[PDB]
């Protein structure tokens, strides 16, 4: 019991909700954990593990990523703020990548979803880069029910700090590729009121957010502090009634906390 889990105790306590916590520092490969051992629903911070399966694939088929695919309207789910422009048209797999990313559009992960052969195709990928834990069960919109107790669609903030530090920083995908997906989560639009809200403003980062039922709000962000080494921290929280609403705030909290504590 550090500080530091005892002030995100303090946090968790107040916020109605369950939080969970993952730092690894690269300076010195040390982690903080809290809860970190323990599931939580991934929503859209799933579309990492799509798109980085994507870029994989993309390291022998050279073209891959200009490949089109078919934007049907049935295919549009329930957020497509890029999807929708190019219903009846097609969206190259580098589009999609970039949609699901930076946009959190749920058709583009759709799509990224049936390139790898279904949900399966994306744990699959999980486990060939040494992630024992995510499990992509669903598509959207469903992987977003985010039932307390649910395994499905579910992963530790441990597994993913892990995982997104080996995409990153490491060297779980070809140079290009990794250097592909950092500019992706770089460009991300969604992430300001999240992680990135409780971080010094002159560091810099990437992040991906997911939200879902269950007032579900994740973050997970690479990050570049000025001066010292790049930090990987996963930030998942829910909430015991279906219908609770958002918590971003909460999560800028807790990257407060994890900032405050290096
Ligand atoms: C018990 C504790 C925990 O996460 O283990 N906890 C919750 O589940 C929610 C509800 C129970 C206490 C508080 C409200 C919030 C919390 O910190
Ligand atoms: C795209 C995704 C996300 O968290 O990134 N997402 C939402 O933002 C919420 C609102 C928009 C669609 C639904 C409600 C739910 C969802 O799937
Ligand atoms: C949102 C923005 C736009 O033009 O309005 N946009 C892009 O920047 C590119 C990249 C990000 C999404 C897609 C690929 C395409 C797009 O629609």
């Amino acid at each position: 019991t550090s500080a530091v889990q005892q002030k995100l105790a303090a946090l968790e306590k107040s916020s109605g909700g369950r939080l969970g916590v993952a730092l690894i520092d690269t300076a010195d490969n040390t982690q903080v954990l809290y809860r970190g051992d323990e599931r939580f629903p991934m929503c859209s911070t799933s579309k990492v593990m799509a798109a980085a399966a994507v870029l994989k694939q993309s390291e022998t088929q050279k073209q891959l990523l200009n490949q089109p695919v078919e934007i049907k309207p049935a295919d549009l789910v329930n957020y497509n703020p890029i999807a929708e422009k190019h219903v009846n048209g097609t969206m190259t797999l580098a589009e999609l990548s970039a949609a699901a990313l930076q946009y959190s559009d749920n058709t583009a992960m759709n799509k990224l979803i049936a390139q790898l052969g279904g949900p399966g195709g994306v744990t699959a990928f999980a486990r060939a880069i040494g992630d024992e834990t995510f499990r992509l069960d669903r598509t959207e919109p469903t992987l977003n029910t985010a039932i307390p107790g649910d395994p499905r669609d579910t992963t530790t903030p441990r597994a993913m700090a892990q995982t997104l530090r080996q995409l990153t920083l490491g060297h779980a995908l070809g140079e290009t590729q990794r250097a592909q997906l950092v500019t992706w989560l770089k460009g991300n639009t969604t992430g300001a009121a999240s992680i990135r809200a409780g971080l010094p403003t002159s560091w810099t980062a990437g992040d991906k957010t997911g939200s879902g039922d269950y007032g579900t709000t994740n973050d997970i962000a690479v990050i570049w502090p000025q001066g010292r080494a790049p930090l990987v921290l996963v930030t998942y929280f829910t909430q015991p009634q279906q219908n609770a609403e958002s918590r971003r705030d909460v999560l800028a909290s807790a990257a407060r906390i994890i900032a405050e504590g290096l």
